[PDB]
């Protein structure tokens, strides 16, 4: 009965995420955020090169 | 005693439905993902409008 | 309940919670709607901008 | 009796290690994220193709 | 039974949940789902940048 009522309780509820641990954010940074930084930098380089091709004498 | 073994069992058997995250998580997530996507999107708009229209993309 | 019960419960519950792993269900509608605004819609705009770029680059080779 | 107060404190004292998500989650996440990454990736590679092809010709 | 469901669910929804380092099982899935595609996108973008710069700097 306990295993069932607990599972029923766990699946009935909703879960609000707090701030993640320092360990999670370190993992997420390498998995996602650092890559986004590099993609932003690469893209801004490309934009600036294209703009400079339009503006250069 | 037995309360630890059956509880782990219940926890692993269950599935967990995320609610809206806390203001704290969302503010972290906005910095780690959403704000960067905005800058990337705005940069690609700039690229496109310069290449296509020879004008500056504006927000 | 006694303090000794309280301590056992806290230690047993925390140990069980950290021993287990958590399989995510379909998120609630509030989460998926938030995530769509936070992430998915921005990826769509990025994707659409690239499609316009590709279309124009390919076309100029007319 | 004293259960929900002690339970809340335990739930918030622990940290949570995510497992492989359910099939419903991954099916959802694929539509919400990964399918769009694939489309973005495909469009970038087409752009690389064109710029390379012009270089070779 | 009624009370247990009631107070346990009340507690679960009142608490907030701090993510640990995810399991290797989750990161393996998330790598396929996200991080590998981010890698590929970055590599293509970098190739595009380098070739547009290469043509600018050529001869």
């Amino acid at each position: 009965w306990y295993a069932r009522a607990t599972i029923a309780a766990l699946q009935a509820a909703e879960y609000r995420l707090a701030m993640p641990s320092a360990s999670y954010t370190a993992w997420f940074t390498d998995a996602v955020s650092d890559k986004l930084d590099k993609i932003s930098e690469s893209l801004n380089t490309l934009v600036e090169c294209v703009i400079d091709k339009r503006l250069a004498v």
